[PDB]
């Protein structure tokens, strides 16, 4: 990655986006923000990364066609390298470094073992390569139990979101009897948290590519490998903002759920339907609570429930580091996108189903450093609780 670079640049009107459709065209451009030129919309900002063959021919583009520009990373070597500055001495696990799956899959177990009055660990299925798919629940035995499912992971590059699920898990157990609202959640809900949903995607982001996005299953008829996991669910399924192209980062799959990943989530959800009450799903970057709709311009149904709660959500994780979040329906911020999870759980009935992006807004992107995982978590966790205590009282 030396010498390469990640843009945003400002798109006001229709011109601007298909500008961009033939600059993505022409080179081979890798979308941030959001997820590829399909997605854009009028008036918002785009974030992207060149290779260092194209830089010039990427900024004689931009400023020949008049658009506004600034480079968010002038070194992507120098952001990478950058990444693992933790103070955290050690080569085990840390809620303070980025872990890979041998190490987080460790610590599923020994967390479990450690915790067993409060924590169990199920597999409820592989991925494409066979590695186990581990969903923790947690929560004080009980019948009848309602349930919040969290995810981390769908997209491998997002390493923040990751983090963050181990870091809800701590906080889960070691706040329990001390804290009155985590005892009480804990007490009265279970919550599930599937840590890494993506494994063999995160693997490779590990030993190959650390811009890797998809699953790491086979095509027919191509050598281009992986599916958008978060564009494999049956939601309006590719009809929109996704991609039947295989080569494509949003390529959609085959068909809905023909992902092993997507399908062992899906079937669980289902199994666990009665007990699921809401549905968090946990991404980078760009700091947004989302919910309902992506797939189509139509709202939900408790839109304004909705939009309330992630106002409320949004204001509380700001008082802690004063960090900016903003909020809306998925198809607001982005074009229309199909076969997002989150839609897909609130159409089986889950009311309270929302998405999280991260830190950050662009000044690392993806690469956020091992010394933000902290502060991110921290304040994210208040975001977390609020709409816990909110569904606890709203059943
Ligand atoms: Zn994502």
């Amino acid at each position: 990655f030396e010498g390469e670079k990640v843009f945003r640049v400002n798109v006001e009107d229709e011109n601007d986006i298909s500008l961009l459709h033939e600059l993505a065209s022409t080179r081979q451009i890798d979308f941030w923000k959001p997820d590829s030129v399909t997605q854009i919309k009028p008036h918002s900002t785009v974030d992207f990364r060149v290779k260092a063959e194209d830089i010039l021919a990427v900024e004689d583009f931009l400023e020949q066609n008049e658009l506004q520009y600034e480079v968010l990373i002038n070194n992507l070597r120098s952001v990478l390298e950058a990444q693992f500055d933790s103070r955290v001495r050690t080569t085990g696990h840390s809620y303070e470094k980025y872990n890979n799956w041998e190490t987080i899959e460790a610590w599923t177990k020994q967390v479990t073992s450690e915790n067993p009055d409060l924590i169990s660990r199920t597999a409820i299925g592989t991925t494409f390569l066979g590695n186990n798919i581990y969903l923790l629940k947690v929560g004080k035995p009980g019948p009848n139990k309602p349930a919040i499912f969290m995810d981390c992971g769908f997209h491998a590059r997002e390493w923040i979101s990751h983090a963050f699920c181990q870091w809800f898990v701590r906080e889960a157990v070691l706040t329990y009897g001390y804290e009155s609202h985590m005892t009480e959640f804990l007490n009265k809900l279970d919550f599930y948290v599937l840590p890494v949903l993506n494994i063999d995607g995160y693997i490779y982001t590990w030993t190959k590519n650390r811009m890797w996005r998809k699953t790491r299953s086979t095509n027919a008829g191509t050598t281009c490998i992986g599916t958008d996991p978060n564009r494999n669910f049956d939601a309006g399924w590719c009809t929109t903002g996704a991609s039947t192209d295989p080569c494509d980062e949003t390529y959609c799959g085959s068909a809905a759920e023909s992902e092993k990943e997507t399908k062992a989530l899906a079937d669980f959800i289902r199994n666990n339907l009665s007990s699921i009450k809401a549905y968090l799903t946990i991404h980078s970057y760009s700091q947004m609570i989302l919910y309902p709709y992506s797939y189509d311009y139509k709202l939900p149904e408790n839109n304004a429930e909705l939009n309330n709660l992630a106002k409320a959500a949004v204001k509380e994780l700001a008082t802690l580091y004063g960090t900016k979040y903003t909020y809306g329906p998925g198809a607001t911020t982005i074009y229309p996108a199909a076969g997002g999870s989150d839609d897909w759980a609130y159409d089986q009935g889950i009311k309270y189903s929302f998405t999280f992006e991260l830190r950050d807004k662009g000044r690392y992107g993806f690469i956020l450093p091992e010394s933000q995982i902290q502060a991110t978590c921290e304040e994210t966790m208040l975001a977390i609780k609020y709409v816990t205590n909110y569904v606890l009282g709203h059943l």
